[PDB]
Order: C-alpha cells, then structure tokens, then sequence
C-alpha cells in the first residue's frame, strides 16, 4: 500500500546494442504509481528525449504483473516497499523479447544499499558493468498533477 505516489526510475541494466549506443544519452524517468483496488496498478511516466519530453501510462495487472497494452510482463526482485525497487522487465516486441532491469528510488538520490543490491541481482543475471546505466537526474520532464473529478 506504500507504494503509491512519486517514484524515479535512477538506473537501467540491458545488452541491447541500442540501448549499449544509447544508454550515456539517457536521464532519469519520472514515475507516478496509482492503485485500483487490489491486483491493478498504473505508472505514469515522464522522461526526456531529443523529440522532447514524453509521457505514457500502462497500466498492469497481478509479485508478478503483466500489461496486454505493451505486451511486458514485471516481476519485482527487490523491495524495501518504501525507499527501492528492483523489477525486472520483460517484453515482446514484433516477434521479439527484450528485457531490461530497473532500479525504482524514492528519492533522485538514490542510496548506496539500493544501488548495491541492483549491482548485485544485475550481476546474477549476466549483466556487465558496461550493461548498467545510472541515469543523470533531469528537472524538465515531470508527471502531470491529478485532478479527481466531484
């Protein structure tokens, strides 16, 4: 129930070529989790880009949950429910499985437990140090305000 509210996205873990070519132009994403009811959530997200500041919503579906819209299926590997998270993406795209790690922080500094702990199950998974991003903060691209109607 903690979990809901203002999140950053601070680091990335994948072998992609793209995202290897890309990953040094990448800057931290803004997050915002709501909840309905029990098994649904949705994740608002903000992040820049050289075409300006985009901003998309999924929403998923139950430490498994899985999005029919993007075809991506998230497990959570790590959490303190309050400071991090740790998920791991899954997702199929025109035939193909992309996957990618991501670190959740609270705060735009992200703590040295939390960054260890995604070192640690990246590792476990194969990822190389050249496969980690952590992302610069940026202050231009947010979530928008909720208004809830009467």
């Amino acid at each position: 129930s903690e979990v809901a509210g203002k999140w950053y996205i601070v680091a990335l873990a994948s072998n992609t070529d793209f995202f290897l070519a890309e990953k040094g132009k990448m800057k931290m994403v803004m997050a915002r989790i709501s909840f309905l009811g029990e098994d649904e959530l949705e994740v608002s997200y903000a992040a820049p880009s050289p075409k300006g500041c985009r901003k998309w919503e999924t929403t998923f579906k139950k430490e498994v949950y899985y999005s029919e819209e993007a075809e991506k299926t998230v497990e959570v590997l790590d959490t303190d429910y309050k400071s991090y998270a740790v998920i791991f993406a899954t997702r199929v795209k025109d035939g193909r499985t992309l996957h990618m790690m991501r670190l959740y922080s609270r705060s735009r500094e992200v703590s040295p437990t939390a960054m260890a702990i995604f070192r640690k199950l990246a590792r476990e998974r194969n990822y190389t140090d050249e496969m980690v991003a952590v992302l610069p903060s940026q202050a231009a691209c947010s979530v928008d305000e909720v208004l809830v109607p009467r």
